[PDB]
């Protein structure tokens, strides 16, 4: 076009176009306040209507990184609040704009976004609608910088719809809580998600993040063939690769071009795209990564007949060895939704073991003819630990099931700190909550998709703090082999039990009078350096202790004398429990 910022303002829109440039100038101006960036976002949108005016008016014709570029180098404080970046002002077009992605700084110093009051949060809502979402989803960038701008605006328009029926609603609490805890354990999903994926590219290749996406969309459109999906692959494989480059337009371009291919080819692709390409450009990608899995043609047969009992299945495998092996990948997981995309790459690793070894034989066809049998043992395996968990979710409530899960991940590994192995034990509760709340069909992917998160945000606390080797090693192993890993821990016997601290064990009157949050918080805390103290505990132990804490705190909240029944009742739990855990 003649004008980039004319036509992006004419297909985004005027309230589309100043929230996107805002999160823009967020994420690099981390240290501006708010008020600067409402100067800069009135003063670029007034600009964007010249454009529109006329497309050749004063500096329209210039790129967006120029303009970008250049209300970067407009602020002040440039060089004493970033100092580093101001010097990115002195370079030439192509590499200022590159200078300023590196020098933008992933982790600040900034406090944490307190939640107030539901009151505090309706009034300011209510009174100035506008500059009370700005402020916000500006508080929301500077914090998370190599968010996907577009993407954190799905979340603001969110936001809005949970404060508009909640906060005219009876209990607004009762309403808005579930919610924004909701957005919150799904937005810091999100910014995780999009982290690992950048890590998984740098650290196993372009490879295999190339299987990983063979399984994911031909599991997402199995009525697309092969040439089809290795197509999209391509470019899916490319967009990911300068996303993670930390540019937004060199991001936002490449996403936006590859959803008008897929929107052309819905007839060789997805009949689910429908209402997808509906939506306009901005929501277009986020539409097309989010829809559901298409039906199979269930008429497919046996994967026998091309790659077990055919003839030249050596001859097809040596000619090319990926495009065969990802043939594998496509004919796998277009015939089961119901495994997890990593389930299917160790499938394909096990064939691609087993070529390897029976075509370097004298006859292959009796080598490889046991190649099916050695997929039930890798595929039942994540099928019983995910009936053995959810029958524990179902006997056990969700709180119950958090604490059967902080017991025995701590007896197996009790050098973690306490903080996080409450946090991981929560964390991971929560995943039950929901993906055994689905069928059968649907478990493993839920349970994939939400433990690729937990567990990385395990191996990030324990990255900045190496505490366990058993824990390095399962972070450092590949992506099929990091949950099995994890599953794979065992109790640790060479660990010294830690030493009796009376000051931990010390409860207080607080805890009758504090949040569910806070008090499932204190009463699991307790938890752990109580396995921390005797680690060979047995369970019956536990199932008491428990309980005679569960009395203990009915006795002590429940009578009319507070404090005083903690110091008198707490050393009888904490002396009769020496002796039960002997
Ligand atoms: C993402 C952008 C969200 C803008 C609206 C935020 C409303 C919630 C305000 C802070 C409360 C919280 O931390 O959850
Ligand atoms: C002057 C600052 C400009 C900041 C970027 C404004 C235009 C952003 C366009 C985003 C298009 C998203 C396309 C997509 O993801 O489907
Ligand atoms: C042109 C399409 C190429 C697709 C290549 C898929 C190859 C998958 C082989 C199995 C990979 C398992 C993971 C690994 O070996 O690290
Ligand atoms: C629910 C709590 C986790 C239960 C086991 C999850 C199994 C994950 C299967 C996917 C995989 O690791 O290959
Ligand atoms: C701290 C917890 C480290 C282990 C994470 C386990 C993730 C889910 C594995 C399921 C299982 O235990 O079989
Ligand atoms: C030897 C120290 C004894 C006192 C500490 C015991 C800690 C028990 C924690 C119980 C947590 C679960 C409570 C509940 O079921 O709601
Ligand atoms: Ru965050
Ligand atoms: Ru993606």
């Amino acid at each position: 076009h003649k004008s980039e910022v004319a036509h992006r303002f004419k297909d985004l829109g005027e309230e589309n176009f100043k929230a996107l440039v805002l999160i823009a100038f967020a994420q690099y101006l981390q240290q501006c306040p708010f008020e600067d960036h409402v100067k800069l976002v009135n003063e670029v949108t007034e600009f964007a209507k010249t454009c529109v005016a006329d497309e050749s008016a004063e500096n329209c014709d210039k790129s967006l990184h120029t303009l970008f570029g250049d209300k970067l180098c407009t602020v002040a404080t440039l060089r004493e609040t970033y100092g580093e970046m101001a010097d990115c002002c002195a370079k030439q077009e192509p590499e200022r704009n590159e200078c300023f992605l590196q020098h933008k700084d992933d982790n600040p110093n900034l406090p944490r976004l307190v939640r107030p009051e539901v009151d505090v949060m309706c009034t300011a809502f209510h009174d100035n609608e506008e500059t009370f979402l700005k402020k916000y989803l500006y508080e929301i960038a500077r914090r998370h910088p190599y968010f996907y701008a577009p993407e954190l605006l799905f979340f603001a328009k969110r936001y809005k719809a949970a404060f508009t029926e909640c906060c005219q609603a009876a209990d607004k609490a009762a309403c808005l809580l579930p919610k924004l805890d909701e957005l919150r354990d799904e937005g810091k999903a999100s910014s995780a998600k999009q982290r690992l994926k950048c890590a998984s590219l740098q650290k196993f290749g372009e490879r295999a993040f190339k299987a990983w996406a063979v399984a994911r969309l031909s599991q997402r459109f199995p009525k697309a063939e092969f040439a089809e999906v290795s197509k999209l692959v391509t470019d899916l494989t490319k967009v990911h690769t300068e996303c993670c480059h930390g540019d937004l337009l060199e991001c936002a371009d490449d996403r936006a071009d590859l959803a008008k291919y897929i929107c052309e080819n819905q007839d060789s692709i997805s009949s689910k795209l429908k209402e997808c390409c509906e939506k306009p450009l901005l929501e277009k990608s986020h539409c097309i990564a989010e829809v559901e899995n298409d039906e199979m043609p269930a008429d497919l047969p046996s994967l026998a007949a091309d790659f077990v009992e055919s003839k030249d299945v050596c001859k097809n495998y040596a000619e090319a060895k990926d495009v065969f092996l990802g043939m594998f990948l496509y004919e796998y997981a277009r015939r089961h939704p119901d495994y997890s995309v990593v389930l299917l790459l160790r499938l394909a690793k096990t064939y691609e073991t087993t070529l390897e070894k029976c075509c370097a034989a004298a006859d292959p066809h009796e080598c490889y003819a046991k190649v099916f049998d050695e997929f039930k043992p890798l595929v039942e395996e994540p099928q019983n630990l995910i009936k053995q968990n959810c029958e524990l979710f179902e006997q056990l409530g969700e709180y119950k099931f958090q604490n059967a899960l902080l017991v025995r991940y701590t007896k197996k590994v009790p050098q973690v700190s306490t903080p996080t192995l409450v946090e991981v034990s929560r964390n991971l509760g929560k995943v039950g909550s929901k993906c055994c709340k689905h069928p059968e069909a649907k478990r493993m992917p839920c349970a994939e998709d939400y433990l690729s998160v937990v567990l990385n945000q395990l191996c990030v606390l324990h990255e900045k703090t190496p505490v366990s080797d058993r824990v390095t090693k399962c972070c450092t192993e590949s992506l099929v082999n990091r949950r099995p890993c994890f599953s794979a821990l065992e109790v640790d016997e060479t660990y010294v039990p830690k030493e009796f601290n009376a000051e931990t064990f010390t409860f207080h009157a607080d805890i009758c009078t504090l949040s569910e949050k806070e008090r499932q918080i204190k009463k699991q805390t307790a938890l752990v350096e109580l396995v921390k103290h005797k680690p060979k505990a047995t369970k019956e132990q536990l199932k008491a202790v428990m309980d005679d804490f569960a009395a203990f705190v009915e006795k002590c909240c429940k009578a009319d004398d507070k404090e005083t029944c903690f110091a008198e009742e707490g050393k009888k739990l904490v002396a009769a429990s020496q002796a039960a855990l002997g």
